[PDB]
DNA sequence: GGGGGAAGGATTC
DNA sequence: TAGAATCCTTCCCCC
């Protein structure tokens, strides 16, 4: 198998640059303004000019401005980025029918039927980069290898505006030398659980007792890492199906008052129904974010689709259930719909 | 901030 | 070698 992974560079900020070329060269910071107070909210993403100085996805807007007070701060326009994204994804389908859209700015292509070696792979990766730049004026990074995991790793090492092949030999090298923290699916919590077991590299997973590894990180991640370390990871390129659609809104103040919470919960419903488009959910979950930023969830599955009116009445009953079973104050409130009428995937 | 999947407990066959 | 499928909420990751 030969996988070609495409990752659009600093995507949201780059789209803003395309729509407003005067922004080119300047630090651009795309933000999610929460509405609590002035510049409350977080950075969604920043271009490389901003990131260079430490302004990155996840930091408070307040903190970003301390670092770069003169950067351009823009509100996230997801609808806009989604349309640009859709156009680029359509362009990629012209290079392979075996395509996996992993997110708004990431897609895997199985080009095993298209190319014979990694030299032609690299060439095809150049063609794709060139095509996206000419049609949309978007630069991307291409990662190429024998599977999805290493194709992603290649892109991670080569971004931005890059292209990298990790051949069979380099795959073996990385198994020995790559910090296991840099493997997709291993976040800070898993990395620390692993380090306490003495696993720092993929190769280390093969010598540790399996039940020790499993007990610590779960059977799934254990098997996953071992399959990688054995150079036997194979996961096919498959069409991802949206399984849930929702919205969580931040309230003006923390609250356990049903009447004060209701309007926010109802706005989340309205937005969520808009997003659903033609999808009809059979399941609804109310999701509360507590004052200490914990997450509490209660849901219901119906043997039928949920009308907006049923969503309204059920959501209150579910929020009442949360209020009863958790004494903490609620900071954010929202709703998530799933179990869509009519096929495989499409719900949870 | 949205959203997917696995962990782990409970249920039921 | 081994309860195991399934449903539910929490946990963890990532984009
Ligand atoms: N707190 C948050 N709020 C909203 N969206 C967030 C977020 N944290 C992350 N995201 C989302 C929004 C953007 C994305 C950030 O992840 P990458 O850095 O992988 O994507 P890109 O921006 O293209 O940078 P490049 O790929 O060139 O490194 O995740
Ligand atoms: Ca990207
Ligand atoms: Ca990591």
């Amino acid at each position: 198998m030969i996988v070609l992974f495409v990752d659009f560079d600093y995507f949201y900020a780059q789209v803003e640059e395309v729509l407003n070329p005067s922004l080119k060269g300047k630090p651009v910071v795309v933000c999610v303004f929460s509405g609590r107070f002035e510049d409350s909210g977080a950075v969604a993403t920043a271009n490389y000019e901003a990131r260079k100085f430490g302004v990155k996805a996840g930091i408070p807007i307040v903190e970003a401005k301390k670092i770069l007070p003169n950067a351009v701060y823009l509100p996230m326009r997801k609808e806009v980025y989604q349309q640009v994204s859709s156009r680029i994804m359509n362009l990629l389908r012209e290079y392979s029918e075996k395509i996996e859209i992993a997110s708004i700015d990431e897609a895997y292509l199985d080009i095993s039927d298209k190319v014979r070696d990694y030299r032609e792979a690299y060439n095809l990766g150049l063609e794709i980069k060139n095509k996206i730049l000419e049609k949309e004026k978007i630069t991307v990074t291409v990662g190429i290898s024998k599977n999805k995991v290493f194709a992603k790793i290649a892109a991670d090492m080569a971004k931005p505006n890059g292209i990298k092949v990790i051949d069979d030999e380099e795959v073996k090298r990385l198994i020995r030398e790559l910090d296991i923290a840099d493997v997709p699916g291993i976040g800070n919590i898993t990395a620390e659980k692993l380090k306490k077991l003495g696993i720092n590299k993929l190769v280390d997973t093969l010598s540790i007792e399996f039940d020790k590894l499993k007990g610590m990180i779960g059977e799934a991640k254990a098997k996953y890492l071992i399959s990688l370390a054995r150079d036997e990871y194979n996961e096919p390129i498959r069409t991802r199906v949206r399984k849930s659609i929702g919205r969580i809104v931040t309230m003006k103040r923390n609250s356990r008052n049903l009447e004060e919470i209701k309007p926010y919960l109802f706005r989340a419903i309205e937005e969520s129904y808009y997003k659903l488009d033609k999808r009809i959910p059979k399941a609804i979950h109310v999701v509360a974010v507590t004052e200490d930023l914990d997450i509490v969830s209660r849901g219901r599955t119906f043997p039928h689709g949920i009308s907006k009116e049923t969503a309204y009445s059920e959501s209150v009953k579910l929020l009442q259930k949360i209020l009863e079973e958790d004494e903490r104050k609620i900071r954010r409130i929202g709703v998530r719909f799933s179990k869509f009428i009519e096929a495989i995937g499409l719900d949870k």
